[PDB]
């Protein structure tokens, strides 16, 4: 591995904001599909993010479940880092969401699924990912879920996936990624993040004080999982395979 620019194509842009931006692109000379975000190293440290860059392509490139998304190799030049990602076809699940607005529960289960299997992988590793957003949940061409960003931790923007003892400010452990699995089960289903408010002020409130309440085409099943995901009490949290196990689950997923 020396990749240099001169390696690739660019293709049409995926995105973003933040960082720069996320391109299709394709190897030269294997004819090789992927992401290949641009960030401008001056935005960079210009902004405290590199170090807590560095070990999150650790952290990416030597994990490998198929429901995460996997880092090539990277680079850089004159300005900007450059990360070579596997490519995810059907786009992210944020944008499958705002087409159908909400999910079927033989979908949204599926996803969860998904989900567990690639944090239960992530959880063995002892690696915690924080940010579970939609942003960062694309989909690969069989629809497979790919978990994809940048958060994670040791063990042990909108709040509206964090829980309870981050926003303030706790002694926080692998019972974080399970909240933001109840913050998105809910999101799946009703289409809007159980939290949501018009402020950063509000959703601080509502996640504190563990405020959502269920519109009524939500089943007694998905209300029994999500209630009981969402506790404040992180140890009231179902552990990963508690989760897989819940009958709401298997009655509706992929195997
Ligand atoms: C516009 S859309 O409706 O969502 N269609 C779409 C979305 C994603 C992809 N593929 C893809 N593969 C790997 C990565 C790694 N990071 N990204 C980020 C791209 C920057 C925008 C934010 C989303 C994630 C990736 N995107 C293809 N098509």
């Amino acid at each position: 591995r020396q990749w240099a620019l001169e390696d690739f194509e660019i293709g049409r842009p995926l995105g973003k904001g933040k960082f720069g931006n996320v391109y299709l692109a394709r190897e030269k000379q294997s004819k090789f599909i992927l992401a290949l975000k641009v960030l401008f190293k001056a935005q960079l440290e210009k902004a405290g993010v590199e170090h807590q860059l560095r070990r999150e392509v650790e952290i990416q490139s030597h994990l490998r479940h198929p429901n995460i998304l996997r880092l090539y190799g990277y680079f850089h030049d004159a300005t900007r880092v450059y990360l070579i990602l596997e490519y995810a076809p059907l786009g992210t699940v944020y944008r499958e969401l705002q087409k159908l607005s909400k999910f079927d529960e033989q979908r949204t289960a599926t996803y969860i699924t998904e989900l567990a299997n690639a944090l239960s992988y992530c959880h063995s590793k002892r690696v915690i990912h924080r940010d579970i957003k939609p942003e960062n949940l694309l989909l690969g061409s069989a629809g497979e879920l790919k978990i994809a960003d940048f958060g994670w931790s040791v063990h042990a923007g909108t709040l509206d996936y964090l829980p309870p003892e981050m926003i303030e400010g706790r002694m926080h452990d692998e019972k974080v990624d399970l909240w933001s699995l109840g913050v998105l089960c809910y999101e799946f289903l009703v289409g809007k993040p159980p939290f949501e408010a018009n402020t950063y002020q509000e959703t601080y409130k509502r996640i504190s004080r563990v405020e959502f309440t269920f519109p009524d085409f939500v089943t007694e099943g998905a209300r029994d999982l999500i209630s009981r995901l969402l506790k404040h009490n992180p140890s009231q949290r179902p552990m990963l395979r508690e989760v897989l196990e819940h009958p709401w689950i298997t009655a509706n997923s992929s195997k």
